[PDB]
């Protein structure tokens, strides 16, 4: 599914070429720029010992909170407003990013955990994470 | 969630009354509509001895049916092709209805049954049932 508006929000992207944008050129940008992310990993796809289970693309966390900065500061409001508490509330994605080994949380605000705890005497290791609410 | 352009598609509606409808009038329409479903389930709610667990409002598979042909007879075709696809196909969502209890199926379009088998020798029972893919 692709947003209309849009040639890159939503699974894959309908573009003709690669600099192509939709009529919500600001929202469709930051799409672009995610979509195009250096690192993910495919549906069912499996990447630095980790497996991606869900029937859509994951991306490493960096992808992830660019986007997240990005659809922010979109001059396009209401179409990133829906494409940000799409992505980042209801679909109930992760991202992936080297780190420490995780064992704890405090759930920053609940639901999901962005203040876990690391242990920072063994070394980093690809894990998933939850992200923030948009 | 409402999907913009609409004051009815997505998480109840953002209407200012009962009769309001937005930019895209025929796809909105059929929300409408089906919003005013008249059996519904509210997320969590308990009916007919069934409960639903979902994070969304599940009706009955009457309403849902008038959703789906709806939504492909809307002159609005772009916005009710998406909001069809996401409805139908991507939040496996579930609608209730009373039937013969259930017995097996015949995956008449695979990952749902839409040809499921019933007894018929026993009274008619609530039931949740998969959608027809859009
Ligand atoms: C109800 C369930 C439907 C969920 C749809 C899943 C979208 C996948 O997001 C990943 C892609 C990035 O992955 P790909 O597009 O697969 O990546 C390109 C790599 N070839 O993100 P995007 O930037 O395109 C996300 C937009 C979601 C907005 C919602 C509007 C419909
Ligand atoms: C990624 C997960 C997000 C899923 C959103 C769930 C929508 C709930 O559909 C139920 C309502 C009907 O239930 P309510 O609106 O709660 O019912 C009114 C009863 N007061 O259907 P609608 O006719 O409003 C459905 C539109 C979905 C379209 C997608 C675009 C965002
Ligand atoms: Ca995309
Ligand atoms: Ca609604």
């Amino acid at each position: 599914i692709i947003y209309p508006g849009t040639l890159w929000c939503g699974h894959g992207n309908k573009s003709s070429g690669p600099n192509e944008l939709g009529r919500f050129k600001h929202t469709d940008a930051c799409c672009r720029t995610h979509d195009m992310c250096p690192d993910v990993m495919s549906a069912g796809e499996s990447k630095h010992g980790l497996t991606n289970t869900a029937s859509h693309t994951r991306l490493s966390c960096d992808c992830d909170d660019k986007f997240y900065d990005c659809l922010k500061n979109s001059a396009d409001t209401i179409s990133s407003y829906f494409v940000g508490k799409m992505y980042f509330n209801l679909i109930d994605t992760k991202c992936y990013k080297l780190e420490h080994p995780v064992t704890g949380c405090g759930e920053r605000t609940e639901g999901r955990c962005l203040h876990y705890t690391v242990d920072k005497s063994k070394p980093k290791v690809y894990q998933w994470f939850d992200l923030r609410k948009y």
